[PDB]
């Protein structure tokens, strides 16, 4: 099986993937990928992985001793990848959250397809229609959330964690800010008040909670204002492993924010 760390990116992998090898993931359904131990039997399926992907030792710190381990020739590591890092934004250090990028999804699409074909030479022309099959899926899902989110774009919102820069510069939309950067460290009252200040004195439309966290401090900030109130989810829990899933993925999420955001 093709091994991922993080559903989404798992998606990407499917479409590779697809009538060639299964994917399975690590992190489970509602876990976070800031608040992860891998299980004794994660790092078996590790070890017998034909491939493991993954963003990198600044993201998913818990596999990056069990993946040192494996061949290069068995491993995507998405942010060390060579059209990947013209891609990094800081928005130290960078942003880790490179699946919500469709430019980099197209980088780890190539990786996945390069490795696969040197790995199982017998399913070369499959993997080849994957990825052709890929990218016009994924033209097709830009033009698509593009439209849908181009009258959202100027809106103020906040959003629980800082995972969604790479997908909100892409199609445009403006976020004022997020409660957390990193989304266990639960937000102090200093701090919940700015984010309010911020949400009456600019404007705000939403504040997003997200389903691997409560959302107690997302309500609280609203509490008392015309803010409403929506989730995002930047694991795509509910969205199974295919080989549509990653258009499936980007269009939910688009979805998710314009719930929210429309009604002006
Ligand atoms: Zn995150
Ligand atoms: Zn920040």
């Amino acid at each position: 099986a093709v091994v991922a760390s993080l559903k989404p990116v798992g998606f990407i992998a499917s479409a590779i993937a697809d009538g060639v090898t299964e994917t399975e993931v690590l992190l489970p359904d509602g876990a976070s990928e800031h608040d992860y131990s891998l299980r004794p039997s994660d790092v078996k399926r590790l070890q017998n992985a034909d491939l493991v992907v993954w963003v990198g030792p600044e993201m998913e710190a818990f596999m990056q001793k069990p993946v040192s381990k494996l061949p290069g020739a068995k491993q995507v590591t998405i942010a060390q990848l060579e059209d990947v890092k013209p891609l990094l934004m800081k928005s130290g250090d960078f942003n880790m959250h490179l699946w919500l990028s469709p430019e980099i999804a197209r980088a780890t699409a190539v990786a996945i397809h390069g490795k696969l074909v040197e790995l199982m030479p017998q399913s070369r022309a499959k993997l080849d229609a994957n990825l052709k099959d890929f990218e016009a899926q994924l033209a097709s899902t830009e033009t698509q959330v593009g439209n849908e989110l181009a009258p959202l774009k100027g809106k103020g919102y906040f959003v629980f964690h800082d995972a969604y820069g790479y997908f909100e510069k892409q199609f445009g939309l403006t976020p004022l800010g997020h409660f957390t950067v990193n989304p266990e460290i639960q937000p102090g009252a200093q701090r919940l008040h700015e984010i309010r200040t911020q949400l009456v004195e600019q404007k705000a439309t939403c504040v997003f909670a997200e389903p691997q966290f409560r959302p107690a401090v997302v309500e609280s900030v609203a509490r008392g204002t015309s803010v409403r109130m929506g989730t995002l989810d930047p694991l795509g829990t509910n969205i199974k492993l295919g080989k549509t899933s990653y258009s499936e993925f980007l269009s939910q999420l688009a979805n998710q924010y314009a719930s929210c955001l429309k009604g002006d």
